[PDB]
């Protein structure tokens, strides 16, 4: 999927877990959101449209995949494990993750 | 690409990290396995192509993936400090990583 | 050292980062975090001297730990890059773990 | 503890854990690793005691226990996840970081 498309997914599905009840409906949309990060790993901005696709801008930009990509693994193990409080307590926590990338290369 | 592809970007790049001598060698290696394993998320291999997409069975052969894509992530940060044979070391440790997917699943 | 100790260390050596001016002092800092952080994995907390050594609380309260000290890991890499910022975000979105942990156990 | 009292508790676990039967024991084990493993963090290895405490040789030694503490953490999830088997070969996993950082430092 294209990366604006990746984006609304988890928009969505964060929104989808914010309101949950229960661990499949948390579960379902971690996984969702999982796929949706990993597929935006091949995306290049608008904004570093202009830089090689292995410039240091470059680098900095997919890191934060890194770091979004390991946050909703354990979001999921606790999902997982029934903690579902704690599970929504930690897609709550990643929006910083969100909001960093989007604050340097939206 | 489809999973095949991306078995061989990601094997392919582990060769050359072995035999580089210089930290751009092993920086563009890891970059490369990086989107490889990223793209690979999204596909079903063949031993569950019976099995629904988000079936149990495809979220424990996805774990394998957050695994090593944590690894690259490690191994890259070694290169990028210019610890190029500690970021080989980090390369030979994550073939535990491939090989353990593979037994499973390949 | 006690909990408190370990409590004062990571305080203190979050404001010398907040305050820094450059990859040394960030990367002395972090190394400090991250002796503390290891270290106050053995502590019971006062408010769970209640419960067995492994309880399930405990185990809870201990995942925390594992979240600080995979997140300082990531801040000393980006520090020893010379990304002091990017090192000083990582450490201003470490509070949240502060934060969570003291919401639920101090 | 001293070093090789936490080394003796790492190895003794993970034949614990080789010869387990179920999640109990899979996680108990896990979590006698788990702390013996933050609590090595503090350790000066016999073969780095004429160098400063945070030399570089220092911290570089004390990366591999970022990475095996890493991966307990991952462990134990799969274990609390019922996933025995897949939790052994975690463990199994394991001896990688073990065995590097043995070959180096040991
Ligand atoms: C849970 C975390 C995140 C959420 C909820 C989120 C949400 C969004 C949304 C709703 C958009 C607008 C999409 C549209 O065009 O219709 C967007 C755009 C964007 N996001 Fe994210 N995002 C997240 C994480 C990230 C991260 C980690 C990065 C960078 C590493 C990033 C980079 C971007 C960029 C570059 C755009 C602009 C291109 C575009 O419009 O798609 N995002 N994001
Ligand atoms: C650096 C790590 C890895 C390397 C070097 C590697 C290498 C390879 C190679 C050479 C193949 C042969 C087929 C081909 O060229 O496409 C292959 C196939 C495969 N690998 Fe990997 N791999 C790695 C990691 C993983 C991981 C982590 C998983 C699962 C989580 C995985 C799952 C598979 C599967 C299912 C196949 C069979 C593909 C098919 O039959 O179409 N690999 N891999
Ligand atoms: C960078 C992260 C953190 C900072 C800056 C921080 C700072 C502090 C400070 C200033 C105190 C005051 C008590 C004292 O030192 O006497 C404290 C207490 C405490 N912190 Fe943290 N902390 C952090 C992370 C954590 C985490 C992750 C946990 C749990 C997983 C935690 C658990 C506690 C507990 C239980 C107390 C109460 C100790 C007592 O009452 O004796 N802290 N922390
Ligand atoms: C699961 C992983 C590991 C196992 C099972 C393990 C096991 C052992 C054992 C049985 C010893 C002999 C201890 C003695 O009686 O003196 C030892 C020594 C040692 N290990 Fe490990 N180890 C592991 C991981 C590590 C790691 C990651 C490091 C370094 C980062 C490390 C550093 C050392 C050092 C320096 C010694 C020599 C000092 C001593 O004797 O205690 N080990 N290890
Ligand atoms: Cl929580
Ligand atoms: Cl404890
Ligand atoms: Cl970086
Ligand atoms: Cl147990
Ligand atoms: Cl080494
Ligand atoms: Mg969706
Ligand atoms: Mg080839
Ligand atoms: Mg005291
Ligand atoms: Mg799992
Ligand atoms: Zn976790
Ligand atoms: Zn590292
Ligand atoms: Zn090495
Ligand atoms: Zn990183
Ligand atoms: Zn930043
Ligand atoms: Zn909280
Ligand atoms: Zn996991
Ligand atoms: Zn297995």
């Amino acid at each position: 999927a294209d990366l604006e498309d990746n984006m609304e997914t988890l928009n969505d599905n964060l929104k989808v877990i914010e309101k949950a009840d229960n661990a499949a409906q948390v579960k379902d949309a971690l996984t969702k959101m999982a796929a949706a990060a990993a597929d935006a790993w091949s995306a290049t901005p608008p904004k570093l449209e202009d830089k090689s696709p292995d410039s240091p801008e470059m680098h900095d930009f997919r890191h934060g995949f890194w770091i979004l990509i390991g946050q909703i693994h354990d979001a999921l193990h606790l999902a997982n494990e029934g903690k579902v409080k704690e599970a929504q307590h930690a897609a709550e926590q990643l929006k910083t993750t969100c909001n960093h990338c989007h604050q340097a290369y939206r």
